[PDB]
DNA sequence: ACTGTCATAAATCTGT
DNA sequence: ACAGATTTATGACAGT
């Protein structure tokens, strides 16, 4: 099928259709550039990716900001999923970029 | 209201 | 153990 499907991974659940993200079935809060993040992460777990990449994915590959544009998206959707209990997810490579895990 | 940039603090790696 | 160089976290502010 070519209509959309809810990701539901470790008490959270992301619907990509509604542009809805809920914790333990209560709604989380944030905007469009910290959703994309945040679905190209729930898509991808157990990898590590650069700001580049990063920058490729998510901003777009002809788009044009600093590398710590990177840097200040992700302590948003850090604060945005903080009292969600699920910022410890989103992990730090210091060096090289990012990762995102169900817990280690 | 949402995203991009800068300033200062903390954290990491290597040399002595 | 401490200092210097490089990276990352956090808080405030501007531009659109």
């Amino acid at each position: 099928m070519a209509v959309e499907e809810v990701i539901e991974m470790q008490g959270l659940s992301l619907d990509p259709t509604s542009h809805r993200v809920m914790a333990g079935e209560e709604p989380l809060e944030m905007g469009p550039t910290e959703f994309k993040l945040l679905h190209f992460f729930m898509t991808h777990p157990e990898r590590v990716y650069s700001r580049e990449q990063l920058l490729n994915h998510v901003w777009g590959t002809n788009v044009y900001v600093e590398d710590r544009t990177v840097d200040v998206h992700i302590r948003r959707l850090r604060k945005a999923l903080e009292p969600g209990g699920h910022d410890r997810m989103v992990q730090t490579v210091r060096g090289t970029g990012y990762r995102f895990s169900t817990r280690f």
